């Protein structure tokens, strides 16, 4: 139903909340939930692990069948698969992992995938153990995405830092 609540409005199309993306998906029932995926769709840790465990491993089983016949994605690319019990669809987006040496310029391409969907629930791409500067990831989101994006950031200190930095 795309019924989002409790978000701060940063721009006319970008919203942010201190929340777990899994709990937001259960409450909102969005048309699209974004996963911060890797190229072979191995959802072991972080955001991808939280989403997969909330589907009771259905997301990993579907992702393994997709990779067996289609092979890996590219950095900056995306794949629409089922959203299972969390959303109508899951948009698996691969942002660059700068801690593993990948190019930060590809973060723009990663966010450009969001423009194919009118409204999305999403994490902050390439943050956490992917190592991108989170303030820079928020700036790329704001400058690239034109559709309605609801960012769930599950860390109060990081949320407060992002909001303070944006309001400078
Ligand atoms: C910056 C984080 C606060 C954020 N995490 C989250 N953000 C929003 N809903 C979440 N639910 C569980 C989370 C989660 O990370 N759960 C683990 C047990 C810690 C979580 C996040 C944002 C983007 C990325 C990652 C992590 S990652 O997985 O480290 C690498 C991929 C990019």
């Amino acid at each position: 139903v795309n019924s989002f609540s409790g978000y701060l409005k940063l721009t006319d199309n970008v919203y942010i909340k201190n929340a777990d993306i899994v709990e937001e998906a259960k409450k909102v029932k969005p048309t699209v939930v974004v996963n911060a995926a890797n190229v072979y769709l191995k959802h072991g840790g972080g955001v991808a692990g939280a989403l997969n465990k909330a589907t009771n491993n259905a997301m990993q089983v579907e992702s393994d069948d997709y990779i067996a016949t289609n092979g890996p994605l590219k950095v900056g690319g995306s794949c629409v698969l089922s959203g299972h019990n969390l959303a109508k669809h899951c948009l698996h987006v691969v942002g660059p992992n700068v801690n593993k040496g990948e190019d930060i310029q590809l973060l723009k391409s990663a966010y450009e995938n969001f423009n194919q969907h009118e409204v999305l629930l999403a994490p902050l791409l390439s943050a956490g153990i992917f190592g991108a500067d989170p303030i820079h990831s928020l700036r790329v989101c704001v400058d690239t995405v034109r559709t309605n994006v609801y960012l769930a950031v599950f860390d109060k200190n990081l949320y407060d830092k992002l909001v303070s930095s944006f309001l400078e």
